[PDB]
């Protein structure tokens, strides 16, 4: 009867990221089912850098978050691992978009997490994802 209502802001395409060349699917996705199951109020996330980002690197790309963590928390710790400067400019994206600052981790898993259950996140100075 009714029409799907399609958003007019729905994502791009999943990103190419280092990690996924680095460690195989079936890898990944078998982890990612563990550790959902171990942890379920847990979200697991792959952190990378942005195809051409001008911006400190992190030593961790991976983390289990919380799912009430709103994103705007999430801002906030990336922040202080790379020891942004309070001038500096931190903006992630999923699935090419940059997500809402007030949603949660466990809101932005359910909507954009990939097959091998895992979501990723890319930052970067820049607001156009890899300019």
């Amino acid at each position: 009867d009714d029409f799907v209502m399609v958003p007019a802001q729905f994502p791009g395409g999943s990103m190419k990221f280092v990690y996924k060349e680095e460690h195989p699917f079936e890898k990944r996705r078998s982890e990612g089912e563990k550790i959902r199951k171990k942890y379920p109020d847990r979200v697991p996330v792959i952190v990378e850098k942005a195809p051409k980002a001008r911006i400190g690197d992190l030593d961790k790309k991976k983390y289990l978050v919380p799912s009430d963590l709103t994103v705007g928390q999430f801002y906030f710790l990336i922040r202080k691992r790379i020891h942004l400067r309070a001038e500096d400019a931190l903006f992630f994206f999923v699935n090419n978009v940059i997500p809402p600052t007030s949603a949660t981790m466990g809101q932005l898993y359910q909507e954009h997490h990939e097959e091998d259950f895992f979501l990723y996140i890319a930052y970067s100075d820049e607001s156009v994802y890899g300019l």
